[PDB]
DNA sequence: AAAGATATCTT
DNA sequence: AAAGATATCTT
């Protein structure tokens, strides 16, 4: 299918080169490489796709998720979006976007209404953590900034976490689980349904939490209560 | 240092284009529609220029770690206590850029920042603007498609472009003046001083409600320091 | 944790 | 605007 023939596809960086052959090498921060893994697994989610008869289109508006929407012309409601990750392990975890925005409001923030999408994976990129140029002659003595990349494709749902990925920037987390249960699908939800059901009515700050509940537990309990 | 530095980024940047990034076995990769990208690979772009240039002058160059500013910290280390911040910004085209945080160091000297505020003596911004606009070989490289076009690039102190609007809402930030490049290159800004910058970003409140009854804008911090701060 | 930094876009 | 999206990271 569209998806074992991606996870098949799916399975190192020297840095930016510029028009007149030279190499800079990437730097230390963590936000370069995020950006880095979407280039790579660009060609392939391409001919995949285009091998299965899917279209793939990017945000060309800011600020809209998915990274990569896959669907055909004759199957507009059957869409998939795909959301490139990554992460080092120093148990790994992931932010994995709003529980404010389209979740919320089926039309905001998203390329395409969230009701159009059957499917959202995500493709997580885990790996372990000179200011010269070089040219490609030397590509061999340029310095890797990361090393032992693992990727693994997994529904959302599956790998959603409890506890929120981010404060300010309302993010919802993933399991703080280990690189093999994100590929097993050892996740907390029993389905979709619980998965999103437990995020529309996920509370902003603890205090308002306190008051409904602050994990799967209590929220399961905050269901039996009458969701009162 | 100041000369010398842009001279080197206006000479290279009217010379030179990024193409993607490359792999360990050659294979080249074109960048992406993420505009946020791209302020990190002229960052990198930017870092050979830096490290050169400061090298003549006998400054040392540094980078921080996770969630701290600045991207470059100069200094002699003969003279510690005066250093040289420098924070590589990018954006598309009038233009407007976010100024890092209103609530870390400018208000706590050491929260977010490689060094306590107070041992800088200079924060330069290098804005870069650009225009909007496979997996390739070498020789293929000077045909390989880019998503910008027209990359101009100015040098210049944070406090003279920065602005007395937010420049984002949920995380704190500074705004810039929203204005043209010239205006940026020849520091056409709002505040007389760095101090007038400081002083009206470290009592500037986060909400339009609390603002309401302090100081919206330059004219009302102004009137608002004639009363006596009321 | 849980809140708020880092940074940039948007109505 | 001003406030809240896109992200990821750490106190
Ligand atoms: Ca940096
Ligand atoms: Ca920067």
């Amino acid at each position: 299918s569209l998806r074992s023939d991606l996870i098949n596809a799916l399975y190192d960086v020297c840095g930016i080169i510029s028009a007149e052959g030279k190499i800079y090498p990437l730097g230390s921060d963590t936000k370069v490489l995020s950006t880095i893994f979407e280039l790579f697994s660009r060609p392939i989610i391409n001919k995949i796709a285009e091998k299965h008869g899917y279209i793939v289109e990017e945000p060309k508006q800011q600020n809209h998720y998915p990274d990569f929407t896959l669907y055909k012309p004759s199957e507009p409601n059957k869409k998939i979006a795909i959301d490139i990750k990554a992460t080092y392990t120093n148990k790994i975890k992931f932010t994995l976007g709003g529980y404010t925005s389209f979740i919320r409001n089926n039309t905001k923030n998203i390329v395409y209404p969230f009701d159009q999408y059957i499917a959202h994976w995500i493709i997580g990129y885990v790996y372990t953590r000179s200011l010269k140029t070089y040219n490609i002659n030397e590509l061999n003595e340029i310095p890797k900034p990361y090393k032992g990349v693992k990727v693994f494709l997994q529904d959302k749902w599956v790998i959603a976490g409890d506890l929120a990925g981010s404060g300010n920037t309302t993010n919802i987390g993933s399991i703080h689980a280990h690189y093999k249960d994100f590929v097993e699908g050892k996740g907390i939800f029993d389905s979709e349904d619980e998965f999103l059901d437990y995020w529309r009515n996920y509370e902003r700050t603890s205090q308002l939490r306190n008051d409904k509940y602050n994990n799967i537990s209590e929220y399961r309990n905050w269901i039996y209560r009458g969701r009162k």
